[PDB]
C-alpha cells in the first residue's frame, strides 16, 4: 500500500475531506460483520479536540486507499452459567451467616455482568477519553522531585543488584531473536498470510529490522549523519477493544452495557525494537525489584511481593502495630492519561540501567539510534481509529504495547516517590538529596505498582516525618494530568481491605492465605457467552483454580456450578476456546502460556472432580505439575474449614472486608 497525502490540515477540515473515502471494506473480509469505513465515528472526537490548545490526537495527513481495520460484533446473547449460579447461591448462602444479606450482595454483580467485545461501531466512543490536553513536560520544583525520583530507583535496582548489559547484534540473529520474542498478534504483517509474531518469515522481517540499525551506527560514529529513516520510520498500530468479561454500570436509571477497553496492536517491528533494548532489564525488575508488581501471579509463591509488603506492615496482627496506614491509589484512566512528562521518566530510567559500557564506539553510536526510535515511537503513535483512518496520538499506554506493564508499573512508582520527595523539600528542611536518600532505603518492601494498580506502607512518608495526605497525593498527580480519586483511594490499617490486583490477604491462624472477593466471581460466570458446554465446563474450573480454594463459600458455589454441567472434560478437543481457558491459568498460575504449561493445566482441569485440596496445594510455593501434595500449614487450616467456622472466623477476626468488593 502507497499512502496519498490529503489537502487540509485542520482537524475540521480534514474531517470533512475523509467523507468521500467510507463504506470501503478491508478487503481481507467479506460479509456483513466485515468492516467499513465511517469517518463518522471521528465526529466526538474531533468536536473535543476543537476545544484544547495542545490536543493528544490529531487527524492524519496521510491515509490509505483501504482500512485495515477488522469489523465485527456483539457476543452471544446466552450466559448459560448464571442460571446455575443463582441457583447455587441459594443453597450455600443459608450456611453462611447473613444468608438474605449475602443473596442481596450478590444479586448487584450477577445483574450487572456483561462481556465486551472487538466491534468498530462500539469502540469508537472508548477513544475520547484519550483526548485531552498534552503534557509535554512539567514545571521546575516537580521535574526536580521526579529526577530526585529517579535516583531513588537508581539506588534501589543496584543494590537489588542490576548487573544488566547492552545486548550485541549477535543476539539480533534470527535464531538468537526466537529467546526473547513472545507468541502474540502479527500487526499489519497478518495481511501477508501470518498469524502468529514467531511465524519464521516474520522473525526474518524483525531481525532485517534490527540489523538496519548498524549502517547508521557506524555512518554516527564517522561522525557522518545516519540514514533518514532514523528520525522519520513510524509503524502503523491498530485498535482492537477487547474480549473480556467487563461490568455493566446502572447510570441514571438505565443498564450501560460495557464500554470495551482499548487494545493497540504494535508492529512485531516495534516488538523486536523494545525486546532487543528493554527484555533484560524487564526481566530483572520482574526477579528482584521489590516494588515492580508485572509477574505478578496469585499462587504458586508467585504473590511474593504482596505480602512482604504485608507481613512487614502488619507484624502478624489484624490491623498495623502503629498506626501505619496501608494506601490503595485509584487513578481513573491511567491509559489514557499516561502523558508525555511521565512516559519520558519512565522509560529514560530504565534505560538508565543497562550497563552500555562495554559498547564499541559503533555498537554504543547504534544503541543510540535504536533508542532514539524506540523513545519516539512510545511517545507519538500512528494509530487506525476504528472508523478506518490514520490519526496521530501523543502520548498514552494502551494495552498491547511490549512496554504498557514495564512503563506504566516504572510511572506509577516514580509519581508516588517523586510525591513523597516533594512533599518533603517544601515542608521540612530535607534537602532532594536527603529525601531520596531516606526512600531509598525505605521503599524496599514499602510501595508495589502494577500498572495504575498500586499499594504503598506509610511507613514511606513516615521516613521523612509527614502522614500520607490523599489531597496534597492528588494534587501531584494533577500535575501530570491523572486523576486520584480521593473518594476511593482507600486508605486502612484494616489487613481486610488491604487488595492488590483485585487479591485479599486472610491471616490464618498458622499464616497468610491469598483470595479474592465474591464479585469479580460472580460477575465473570453472570458474564460469560454461551461457549461449548465443555469449554463452559473448563472455565468454572479455570476460576476453581483462580481462588485456590481458599473461600469454603466460592468452593461450594463452584463445585455446584461445576456438577450440575454434565459433560466429560475428558480427552476434550484443543479447540481455539479450550486452548484459550487454558492459556490464561498458564499464565497466573506458571507465569508461561508454553506448551509444558499448557499440558501441566490441561491434565488438572480435565480430571473427574476438582477437589478442595487440590486447589489449596496452589498456596505451598514453588520453583510439570499445576497442583502438589503438600499443603502449607496455613492451607491445611483452610481445608478444616467449613463454611459455618469460615464466617465466624472472618468475623471474629475483623477479617470480612475479604468477600466484597
Amino acid at each position: 500500500a502507497r499512502a496519498f497525502r490529503l489537502k487540509s490540515y485542520a482537524d475540521g477540515d480534514l474531517l470533512r475531506e475523509l467523507r468521500q473515502f467510507d463504506g470501503a471494506k478491508n478487503a481481507s473480509e467479506l460479509g456483513p460483520r466485515a468492516f467499513v469505513r465511517d469517518s463518522h465515528r471521528l465526529d466526538a472526537a474531533v468536536e473535543k479536540a476543537s476545544k484544547l490548545t495542545d490536543p493528544t490526537f490529531h487527524i492524519s495527513q496521510y491515509q490509505l486507499p483501504h482500512p485495515y481495520s477488522f469489523g465485527g460484533g456483539p457476543p452471544n446473547p446466552e450466559r448459560p452459567l448464571t442460571a446455575p449460579l443463582i441457583s447455587a447461591i441459594n443453597k450455600v448462602s443459608q450456611r453462611t451467616r447473613d444468608p438474605v444479606g449475602y443473596r442481596k450482595r450478590a444479586k448487584e454483580s450477577i445483574d450487572l455482568g456483561d462481556f465486551t467485545t472487538h466491534d468498530p461501531d462500539t469502540l469508537h466512543p472508548r477513544f475520547l477519553e484519550y483526548v485531552h490536553e498534552r503534557t509535554r513536560s512539567v514545571d521546575g520544583p516537580t521535574d526536580d522531585a521526579m529526577r530526585a525520583a529517579q535516583t531513588v530507583f537508581a539506588r534501589l535496582w543496584r543494590r537489588k543488584g542490576c548487573k544488566v548489559k547492552a545486548r550485541s547484534l549477535s543476539d539480533a540473529q534470527p535464531d538468537n531473536l526466537l529467546a526473547i520474542i513472545k507468541k502474540g498478534s502479527p500487526g499489519e504483517y497478518r495481511s501477508l498470510g501470518a498469524e502468529d509474531r514467531r511465524d519464521p518469515r516474520l522473525i526474518a522481517t524483525m531481525s532485517s529490522s534490527l540489523l538496519r540499525y548498524a549502517s547508521a551506527g557506524v555512518q554516527v560514529a564517522r561522525g557522518r549523519p545516519p540514514p533518514g529513516w532514523v528520525d522519520t520510520t513510524t509503524q502503523v498500530t491498530l485498535t482492537f477493544g477487547k474480549r473480556e468479561p467487563k461490568a455493566a454500570k446502572i447510570v441514571d436509571g438505565v443498564r450501560q452495557a460495557p464500554v470495551p477497553r482499548f487494545i493497540f496492536n504494535l508492529s512485531p517491528v516495534n516488538y523486536a525494537l523494545a525486546s532487543f533494548l528493554h527484555y533484560d532489564i524487564s526481566h530483572f525488575l520482574m526477579d528482584n525489584d521489590p516494588t515492580h508488581g508485572p509477574g505478578f501471579g496469585p499462587g504458586r509463591g508467585r504473590a511474593r511481593k504482596f505480602m512482604d509488603l504485608v507481613e512487614r506492615a502488619f507484624d502478624g496482627r489484624f490491623s498495623t502495630p502503629d498506626g501505619a496506614r496501608l494506601i490503595m491509589s485509584d487513578i481513573t484512566k491511567w491509559d489514557a492519561n499516561m502523558c508525555e512528562a511521565l512516559i519520558k521518566y519512565s522509560i529514560d530510567l530504565l534505560e538508565d540501567a543497562v550497563d552500555k559500557s562495554a559498547l564499541s564506539p559503533e555498537g554504543l553510536a547504534t544503541r543510540g539510534l535504536m533508542y532514539r526510535v524506540a523513545r519516539r515511537q512510545l511517545l507519538e503513535k500512528l494509530v487506525e481509529h476504528p472508523a478506518g483512518y490514520f490519526v496521530k496520538l501523543y502520548g498514552c499506554m494502551p494495552s498491547g504495547s511490549f512496554y504498557t506493564s514495564l512503563v506504566n508499573t516504572t510511572g506509577n512508582n516514580l509519581l508516588v516517590i517523586g510525591h513523597a520527595i516533594a512533599r518533603a523539600v517544601e515542608e521540612t528542611s530535607l534537602t532532594h538529596h536527603g529525601a531520596a536518600e531516606l526512600l531509598a532505603d525505605a521503599v524496599d518492601g514499602t510501595l508495589i505498582s502494577y500498572g495504575d494498580n498500586q499499594l504503598f506502607s506509610e511507613h514511606l512518608f513516615s521516613v521523612l516525618g509527614l502522614a500520607y495526605d490523599p489531597e496534597k497525593h492528588a494534587e501531584f498527580l494533577a500535575r501530570f494530568g491523572m486523576k486520584l480519586k480521593v473518594d476511593e483511594t482507600e486508605v486502612t490499617v484494616k489487613l481486610g481491605r488491604v487488595r492488590f490486583c483485585s487479591r485479599s490477604l486472610v491471616r490464618t491462624p498458622h499464616g497468610l492465605l491469598i483470595t479474592r472477593s465474591h464479585n469479580s466471581l460472580f460477575a465473570k460466570l453472570a458474564g460469560r457467552p454461551r461457549h461449548d458446554p465443555v469449554v463452559d465446563k473448563l472455565y468454572v474450573r479455570a476460576m476453581m483454580v483462580d481462588h485456590m480454594g481458599t473461600d469454603p463459600i466460592v468452593y461450594a458455589i463452584l463445585n455446584e456450578i461445576d456438577r450440575s454441567l454434565n459433560v466429560s472434560l475428558e480427552a476434550a478437543g484443543l479447540t481455539d476456546a479450550a486452548k484459550k481457558v487454558l492459556e490464561d491459568t498458564a499464565q497466573s498460575m506458571f507465569g508461561n502460556r508454553e506448551q509444558d504449561a499448557l499440558l501441566a493445566v490441561y491434565r488438572a482441569l480435565s480430571e473427574t472432580v476438582i477437589d478442595r485440596r487440590a486447589l489449596l496445594s496452589l498456596h505451598t510455593p514453588r520453583d510439570m505439575h499445576l497442583f502438589t501434595g503438600e499443603l502449607t500449614p496455613a492451607a491445611q487450616w483452610a481445608y478444616e474449614c467449613t463454611v459455618e467456622k469460615w464466617c465466624q472466623y472472618l468475623h471474629d477476626t475483623d477479617q470480612e472486608g475479604v468477600m466484597f468488593d
